[PDB]
């Protein structure tokens, strides 16, 4: 596996919280720059995110990035998620899970 995170660099979500930009380390040692639509592969399943869903940021409100958060320094997207019953709740996600093949952000 293998976080991103553990050979890029400097990521970021840009286009309203919904893509994530990072410089990624391809396999020739080089710095490649690289997007991944979060809405391609992140869902707002019933107030949670869920990981092979789609399209939570057209139910998420205040969604923050921090790349290194936390002792640990882990990439924690939080944002506040409506529930089918109407209710916005603060959750948070780790995308660790997003990988780094060879320059390219992508997730299995």
């Amino acid at each position: 596996h293998m976080s991103y995170a553990d050979s890029s660099r400097n990521a970021v979500l840009t286009n309203g919280g919904r893509t994530l930009r990072a410089e990624c380390r391809n396999a020739d040692g080089n710095w490649v720059t690289s997007e991944l639509d979060l809405d391609t592969i992140i869902g707002n399943n019933d107030g949670h995110f869920q990981w092979g869903g789609q399209n939570f940021t057209e139910t998420a409100e205040d969604i923050r990035f921090h790349p290194k958060e936390g002792a640990a320094e882990q990439p924690i997207l939080r944002a506040r998620l409506r529930d089918c019953n109407g209710e916005f709740h603060d959750r948070d996600v780790n995308l660790n899970r997003i990988q780094n093949v060879n320059g390219r952000l992508v997730f299995q």
